[PDB]
């Protein structure tokens, strides 16, 4: 996109090794980010530092946008490199000015925001209205519909530990274990190690 | 405000009686809304038509924004007049043009979006980490910490039907019933009708 390359040329680019943290919750938000390459997890934690994956973001996604519209706010979640990443960065001050030149940039951002809101609402709905078996089932679908969802002859094919799922659904890797076996008995999936086969 | 009366003068204004539905989930999203007066609930339902209040929006809040950034989408939730309302309305087509004249309007929208995303993410935390009893307990605290939370000699004091709680937590008024009694046995609250006493 020629409009992204306009945006990007005003950004400093920094590579982050898989597993490194780009954003720490609670920091002061003063900068926007943009994933040029790679993917990251958005996480939040609970009292005893228990993690919950709240979204996966990927190349082309902005990050750190939520403190852009009002000065003096804090990062609302940790963002962690899922794989090695290359992330552009820019101060909100500089970015607000781009918007002044070309509003189309703010338009691109708002669109990802509107979509994260839909998805997150749906996630809210999922926790309220599904049994932990139901969520784990939903989570597999959504994972096999990730841009990076691979392909298998009997459906889609994903990789993910039982703990990651556990964090996505808010259950333990133990519970995730039982339910994965159960869904496999119902021949809905197939688990050979850390590779699940979802059908669709 | 100068920008906002500009926005509004391009809108048709319609009054909605308390309890009437402004947006039906699944409809095609082609129009933006703006609450000139009153408040509404955003709800989603489950398989057996069970409701979950997902947000309260009020005078000054836009509604129906989530299908604005991509043509051909569906209302992501029902929006229902909490009290009698007066809601401006405008087609997305007209609104995209305003943005072209003055981007500041898209800037006001994005800000409410960024805040709904923070709040909704927060709510996802609770749902993941709190069972039906835990949530109902949390909900009472938060309610007794409302600006309008009254005072009692043994703690705070609130008013709310069991159904309202049911909607806050995504459970039925029946379930809310059991759990309220249970919490009362644990002498954590006291329910004499539609007035609960949370202790401390
Ligand atoms: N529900 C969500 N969906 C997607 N991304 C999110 C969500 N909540 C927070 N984030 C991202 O997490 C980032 C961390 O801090 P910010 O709030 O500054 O910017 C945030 C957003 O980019
Ligand atoms: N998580 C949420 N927080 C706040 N408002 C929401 C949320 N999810 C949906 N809405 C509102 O529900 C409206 C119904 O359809 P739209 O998606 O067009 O626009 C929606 C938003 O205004």
């Amino acid at each position: 996109d020629p409009t992204l390359e306009w945006f990007l040329s005003h950004c400093h680019i920094h590579k982050y090794p898989s597993k490194s943290t780009l954003i720490h919750q609670g920091e002061k938000a003063e900068t926007l980010y943009y994933i040029v390459k790679g993917s990251v997890a958005v996480l939040i934690k609970d009292e005893e530092g228990k993690e919950m994956i709240l979204f996966y973001l990927n190349q082309g996604d902005f990050i750190g946008e939520l403190g852009l519209f009002e000065e003096g706010q804090e990062r609302s979640a940790w963002v962690r490199a899922k794989t090695a990443c290359e992330v552009a960065e820019i101060s909100y001050k500089k970015f607000r000015q781009l918007i002044q030149v070309n509003p189309d940039i703010l338009m691109r951002l708002s669109a990802q925001m509107a979509r994260r809101l839909q998805v997150t609402s749906e996630k809210v709905g999922n926790l309220a209205f599904l049994d932990v078996t139901g969520r784990i089932a939903q989570t597999l679908l959504n994972l096999a519909k990730q841009p990076d969802a691979m392909t298998h002859p009997d459906g889609m094919q994903i990789k993910i530990t039982r703990q990651e799922i556990g964090q996505i659904v808010g259950c333990s890797r133990e519970t995730v274990g039982r339910i994965l076996k159960m869904l496999e008995d119902q021949n809905l999936i197939s688990a050979h190690g850390k590779t699940i086969v979802v059908y669709g």
